[PDB]
């Protein structure tokens, strides 16, 4: 290959990534080298970028990049489980391997990674926007098969965060019930689809902009209405005032919490997926049904990963994607921000 | 170090297990090298030597103990979770690590490690009766501790599945239901200790000895009874004729079998655990209750290993233990056969 | 079909961008075929179509783009038999009257006829493919297309038919021993080097402008590579020995490019002018041009040829980059390839 | 080999690229190599910056006048090598047989410009492709079993300030003050230089603190940042003193002036740096007496063997980042915004 590989870099607080030429890595003993052949834009990459020097704490330089796939490259001493050549997902919350949570397979959830400094690519880790990424452990890669790159990037996040949200309180979601899904972006618009695959659970999705909403029912919502003071009055103008069984906010604000705790339902679940600084439910008597748990998933576990993939190879997700080259990486990053990519963008190398 | 070391090895068919040298093990990249504190020895052992050289192909010579527990004595290659002389559990059923059931953490259930030749410490890869033992991945590896090894290694197999067994069911086990326990000694006496620590199901005593019954009560058995043709009327007598909500036969016998379908509930669970060839359940309509479940579990999971292991040393569990030397080891094994041994047999290299 | 309406990509007023329409369901007439589009690919000959000012654009508005498409047989016509139901076919773009001596021999491309009697292609004049549905006029404009990827098969029937045209034209001389410089190394060029390592034995030397391009060109077969400027003829005869290129395929197009293929193509050679510059142009005039060196504007391609070219994608010998566009993203995707951010070629998919 | 990858500069205004060329052959007295590395330096960024006018170098131009390689083949009549030999390539070759010649500096032979004789990477064949030719064997130093990677900037970075601190080596005895004004690339070496064949104090001069920080690692005895208020600062170090050379590796005309304003009575000034139309104004109550300036030119032969004796002995130490030839016009790019630490060297 080369002994240099381009790359899109966090390097200044306050300053926009870059594109550079850095060196190519080795994988060492039990780890593994990909060839990135599609690296995800997340919104979260922003948040990221936004914080001040005193909250950012990821590291400088910083590859970006967590929604990766490739290529095995070259495999490290003793790795075995993949050949060279093979295609390839990203698992992103790295853990420990180890402790409670992730024996049973939940390393989203490892109660050691933030004191042993196990991070996830491309959020303190070098990430799968750049020509070539290393991967720690052959557990923390899943196959993909024949899936094509641009359409199976957007898998690892955008595809396994709504995946796990949702699978949290499925048994809840059978027929008869309704979800409420709040932001159609990156996330949301997996997210319909995905509840259109596992479940039998009416779809009401909700944005601000009307290709927002014609997007929820391009991809099996059922209904879909505006978000703003009047959303909460049309979900249950269309419910017949019952209130949603679930509602899984992807956008995060004060404004979309509050209108999930005015339309869940009695013993029905909020969660809020969306990062906005502050943004916040407020869990307390009389100010919520009761019985409605409210909570802040992240990410998901290996085996729902899996499941994801296993969805796209069945024909059960449509993607929706824009593709970019790494140089045009800091435009993607500003087109993100603007709101002008429909669905989720993608780097090829 | 050491170039050679003694090991108890199944060495022909039809033979008795002897203490052999073999060369000392190195671990590779990804593996462990163990010093072996304590090696369980337990019947399942034994029919595994009585297989007939007919059904033989391969295997041999197998180092004996698929309950082993020690302390870390040579890291492989990249090997990162461990120090040396960390004391460590030996979790038995290895699997791919990487199927659907693996993710989980239902490396038990592996899908897979049949066709890669997958195969237990002690049933198929080297065990851990000897002086030192290779592991071939350290997620296979469960911390103990300052727990004592001797207490542990039973913890590995005798804890470990009858713990699994339980959790298959246990969110049927809430006040008010009833567990049948059929075979008191050996690991019906750990699963009485288990249903005790982990539900306030009422326990039911079942085994043909006197002497086994009273100790049964001893840790948590409210009732007992005699095992045999009216165990069954003497069962629905203490349940007032609604049925044991769990029936756990840990003799596996045709006759003990027939006496839990004939006193599970609607609605209820049989484990079938004890194994005798050629007894089975038979599960059809009207000669078992509606809704009553059967299954044949396999050892247990590792995020279960590590709440047994919780259990012990919570002071939660406690095994009998007759301890044995590496040179005893075959002796050991003759006590068990003619059932010599009280408690559960532990070797001490 | 199943729907009297359905979506569709048109150029509407002069000097305005594409847009979204909803239309009417086209029914097939006698000898007509209604195709279920699968995959229909822009390139910029449509930005050049587009870019016509109100009196030189003579193609008819509104017009349905789309002169790349792909598809599967929805309905036939009456008295339509060579197809069924279901079969994936590519359209043959330039269409003809078939039936002058330049039709009968397969080069409709070079129909003699067409421009007398108003034929004109799919999407450059007549309904093109971007949209749900679209009609083709005879069945002889249908080429099967087996199993082959439809957003693959779409930059065939341009960005493989032109290229291998235009090779086709010359391949007699392009024998071992012998030199081909392929000009270019986008679109058709990275297309049109494929083609010669698949038909021929020629020595590929490629010309463009950046690093980049140069080292796609080695990737895809160019046995070497130099800039594109005033240097290029130097730089290749340097490869050759002096020797001079037997043919020159300029995928550009400018004026300087043609300098170039001018200064570089050998004595009784060939230059093959494929891209599009307005007003540039070879001057073939002594001492201006080498002896027995043609020049030709090629234009498209014939039907066997674009047989031929589905036979090399089938049998893995061409490969070409994809980006994929819903239907409602068509405008955005010409806004794409206005400023040159499409690597590959496009393909919309209904 | 028919042809070899060579990274080029094919026109006015355009970027490096890789292109394909004929693989030299070695005439008589010529030397083919084998390249083992090839630096690359801001030099070859001002070659490049050059408008259509100026310009005298010739297109298109194969860069790197960094070059280290393996001899290949050896021309008809070639004695004094033999192939394997690792050698790095005298950078200003001079016709060998003027005055300037004969004593051994090539760097100023008197008839290289009506000769038409230029160096490899600036109007000959440089360092940058896979194969390069020599035109002659006493363009060629051995460096024996030193690593390639750091011999190549040695043949810039390290012959130019040695040949400028050489100048005026006998004024810089102990007791004696030697402002290096711009740390990096050439002044790194030449505070190396300085503390290896010298008792003389260092005084850095920087922009960019990280810079001067790393100045005192490699021997600099003081820091001043360049600006306004350097000659002050330097004066209050060197009481009011002066400094016996300045040795300027930037060559803005700020730069000079800081060095016109703290060079000490009959000391020296040496202006290595280039900016376009910068120069030092000599003349009476302008600059003190008997302080000469002059602007030095590359180095040497003998003083390459001094360099490569100095490299070999732990005396110098450059940091290198190596690049593949295909990533020549990459590495150009990152020294054109500075993003490189210590040379970049290209590695066939
Ligand atoms: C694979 C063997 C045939 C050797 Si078995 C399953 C008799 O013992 C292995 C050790 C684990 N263990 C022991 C007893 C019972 C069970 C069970 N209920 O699965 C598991
Ligand atoms: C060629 C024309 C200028 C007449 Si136009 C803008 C109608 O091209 C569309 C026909 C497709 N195609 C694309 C590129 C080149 C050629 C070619 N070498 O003819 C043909
Ligand atoms: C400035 C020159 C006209 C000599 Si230039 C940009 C053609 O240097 C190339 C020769 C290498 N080098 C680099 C830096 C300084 C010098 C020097 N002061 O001699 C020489
Ligand atoms: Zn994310
Ligand atoms: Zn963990
Ligand atoms: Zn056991
Ligand atoms: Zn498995
Ligand atoms: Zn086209
Ligand atoms: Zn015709
Ligand atoms: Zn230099
Ligand atoms: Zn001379």
């Amino acid at each position: 290959r080369g002994s240099h590989m381009k790359a899109v870099q966090y390097t200044e607080i306050g300053s926009e990534p870059v594109v550079v030429d850095i060196p190519t890595p080795t994988p060492g003993p039990g780890e593994i080298l990909l060839k990135v052949t599609a690296a995800g834009l997340c919104h979260s990459d922003i948040f990221v970028m936004d914080m001040p020097a005193a909250q950012y704490a990821y590291g400088l330089p910083l590859t970006l990049g967590h929604e990766g796939v490739g290529t095995v490259a070259e495999l490290g001493e003793g790795v075995t489980g993949f050949g060279v050549g093979d295609a390839v997902a990203v698992y992103g919350p790295w853990g420990c391997g180890a402790c409670h949570a992730c024996a049973r397979g939940r390393e989203n959830y490892c109660t050691r990674a933030a004191d042993l400094g196990i991070t996830p690519p491309g959020l303190g880790s070098p990430g799968s926007m750049a020509e070539y990424m290393i991967v720690d452990s052959a557990r923390h890669l899943v196959p993909i098969g024949d899936l094509d790159p641009v359409a199976a990037a957007p898998l690892t996040d955008a595809g396994l965060t709504p995946y796990h949200a949702i699978s949290r309180v499925l048994p809840l979601l059978g027929p008869g019930s309704t979800a409420v899904v709040i932001g159609v972006g990156g996330l949301g618009h997996v997210g319909i689809q995905i509840l259109r695959a596992v479940s039998a659970a009416r779809v009401i999705a909700v944005d601000l902009d009307d290709d927002r909403l014609a997007l929820a029912r391009e991809v099996g919502a059922d209904a879909a209405v505006k978000s703003g003071a009047g959303a909460a009055d049309a979900i249950r103008e269309l419910t017949g005032g019952q209130g949603a069984t679930a509602v899984f906010d992807f956008v995060g604000a004060q404004s979309t919490i509050d209108t999930a705790q005015q339309v869940v339902a009695v013993d029905g679940h909020i969660s809020v997926v969306g990062i906005h600084a502050g943004a916040h439910a407020k869990v307390g008597f009389f100010m919520i049904p009761f019985g409605a748990s409210v909570v802040t998933p992240y990410w998901g576990t290996r085996s729902e990963l899996m499941e994801v993939v296993a969805l796209a190879r069945a024909g059960r997700l449509d993607i929706h994607t824009e593709t970019f080259t790494l140089d045009e990486g800091p435009a993607a990053y500003r087109r993100l921000r603007e709101g002008s990519i429909r669905g989720r963008g993608v780097v090829v190398p």
